[PDB]
């Protein structure tokens, strides 16, 4: 069987998409194709790149991309991380599943709040690999 593609989609892809994104390609890179984008580009957030680095993940090689007509046709799962995203994601090809896994936006916030919502995500896409 070919990898699965997962969709990860926010309003910036800035921190809650790329640490979905960091966490995805090592907890579902067996079996899954990793993307994200955001409704907008605000490039990848600092505290953002910082919380991975914690974890030992590198995200500093992440790009800060708007939502590709190309990658939803081809996703097996499109997940909207936030209100923004979900009411905005554009049509998607009627086969395809979308699911809204909402996070807290950190932006402005603290490190702590970065270290919550990375960890927060952590779990939902544990607990997704093990459906
Ligand atoms: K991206």
């Amino acid at each position: 069987m070919d990898k699965k593609t997962i969709y990860f989609i926010s309003t910036g892809n800035s921190a809650r998409s790329q640490m979905a994104e960091g966490w995805g390609k090592e907890i579902l890179g067996e079996g899954w194709n990793v993307y994200s984008a955001g409704i907008e580009t605000h490039g990848v957030n600092p505290k953002a790149i910082e919380a991975m680095k914690e974890v030992d993940i590198d995200i500093s090689n992440h790009t800060s991309d708007l939502i590709d007509n190309d990658i939803l046709k081809q996703s097996d799962l499109v997940v909207t991380l936030c209100s923004d995203a979900d009411n905005n994601c554009p049509i998607l090809p009627p086969n395809v599943k979308k699911e809204h896994w909402g996070f807290d936006d950190p932006a402005g916030k603290e490190w702590s709040e970065f270290q919550r919502v990375r960890d927060e995500i952590k779990l939902a896409i544990e607990k997704f690999k093990l459906r």
